[PDB]
């Protein structure tokens, strides 16, 4: 498996990391290190679904933004949150 | 038989997940794991149509959008939901 | 040697609505056949109406074009006619 | 020669179906098994205009929609045959 | 293993240096000796991400420009930087 | 250990030179003999950024032009030079 | 070791020469015999830089076109004598 | 000391031999004997330079199109040339 | 000293023969005996060129293509025969 | 002195043959009492130019397809052969 660099942040986007990553759990283990989570979990800040399988992050893109998040927590996308904020 | 990701939701968009899937039969395996439903169905979120087959699945875009419900269902289109919300 | 590609195909009054991958025009008659009560099913374009009469016309489509399916010589409701006549 | 799809009725809009065809003369094999027609012609339903050699078929854009009728036949045009009705 | 190129320079855009590093840890370690900071964390201009780890480094092409600071210093991107002038 | 091709001019565009160097150290010698300063650094002509090893300097492309000047100088770069120039 | 094949011209564009050298010190020789300056001096044809070592020389792929011309004479570079005989 | 082919003309391309020399000056001869000039001096049809030495000779690849021609003369290259001949 | 083969024509393109040769005497001397003209030349197909040396003839390819004719005939070039047909 | 295999046919390529022969008076022979021609002569079926000479022929690769033919027959060469098959 090939190591692949992604970003995250949390829902309100104050903590910002690029993260290298060759598996879903090599990034959620880097992702809670880094995070107050009990249990973290990715989703795609674009349209804030859940990354659910190892397999579907690697259909992604390189430097994909994620918020991490509570397991079923709803996310503040990015359309909303830079619409929020003006 | 190449990986590829889509998203799934329910009908009343509250679950939304990423799956990465090779065949219709995986790709509904883990649908039904993440969905309270008993025997699921993909449709496509855009009009309403029922993926019958794997091969109309691979026709499709990666990172098409799906609702996933029951058999023989009738789904609230993307158009027709966003604009009954907004209301 | 022959592409598998995806169409739409629903009855007259767009009720039951499948996505078919199809790489014949006998291939999506079958695959419309299993999903339909009609006996002999035929193919129209949902457009305008006019029957997909050999596979090398249904190549001629480009995908995703939407079918009616129905019985031999039958006359389709047009697109147009059904969301008016929907809506009245 | 490449197959193209095009479009054919007689001349009172009962029979529509699609052909795949790449020649005039494939073309017009075809709608004559579909059709009760003798020796059988294609018209541009826009004009009228008969569809002489298969140089001018190929000169038309794909899913051109012909009248096929009877040779020396005049047609309702499309203009005609909806104001008709 | 291989050695790699970069632009860092501090969040004032001041003190502009290429840097040679074939790890993230050779980058941080040139880069504190040129600059006044006590524990110092390499982020992108483009956009402020910290780059955490040497595998988030290596996904990064060469000569990207890296804002250097302090441990959560919340960095003036490109962007913004380039136009409060 | 390979001689490469550089191109070397002060921040005036006055003295212009091409110098074959193996080494950071050597270029920094073989300028310094061809210019007034005391003790000379290299700039890249195109963003101003400093070479600060020989290790980056091999990370550029060959026939590279660089700015030679005090420890000090901020230099016009080239877009700056022949923007105020004309 | 190795010659290789440089064109050379006086700064009007007149005299035209093609010379075999391996050393900036046979070019330069060559380019004497053949040119009315005492000391001459190489400088690209592209750049106006002057060819300073044996080494830069080197550097350069074969056929490049130099002029010749004073010690730290200015050459009209050939984008713009190309631009002045228009 | 090896023999290689080249290609010779005038300056108005009316008479083209193929001649196999292993020296500029064995190449200067064979042309001399089929050319109407006092002393011959071989220019390239490319870009006008005079082959000046044996050394840039051999710098150059077989079947190189020369044009033959007086001391110090100015050439019709082949771009010139065959442009004017419309 | 070695053999090699060559490919002559006329300047017509009509009568066509390969032919071993191992200087450009033989070569022409053959040529000679399988063709009219009385001092005849070898010139390049390609570019019309008069292959002028048994020296400049061993720098070719084998099978290389001539037009033999006159002392100082020019050549219609192969670029141009193929054009004219 | 040393027996090679060539491959041979009529201008309509109708009959083939494979033939060891030494010499080319030998493969004409061969040729010849397989074939109805009296005075027969080859002809590469590539290029259409006559084998007139035993070096040009021992100047081919083996198995080179020859017509047989009469004295100054123009050939169908096997590009513009198997375009009249279409």
């Amino acid at each position: 498996a090939p190591m692949r660099g992604y970003k995250v942040t949390d829902n309100e986007r104050t903590r910002k990391y690029g993260i290298g990553a060759n598996s879903l759990e090599m990034l959620i283990a880097k992702a809670k290190s880094k995070f107050p989570l009990l249990e973290p979990h990715l989703y795609l800040a674009s349209d804030g679904f859940e990354v659910s399988d190892d397999e579907y992050l690697k259909s992604l893109p390189a430097q994909t933004l994620f918020i991490v998040s509570g397991p079923d927590a709803v996310i503040t996308t990015d359309a909303d949150f830079e619409f929020e904020k003006m």
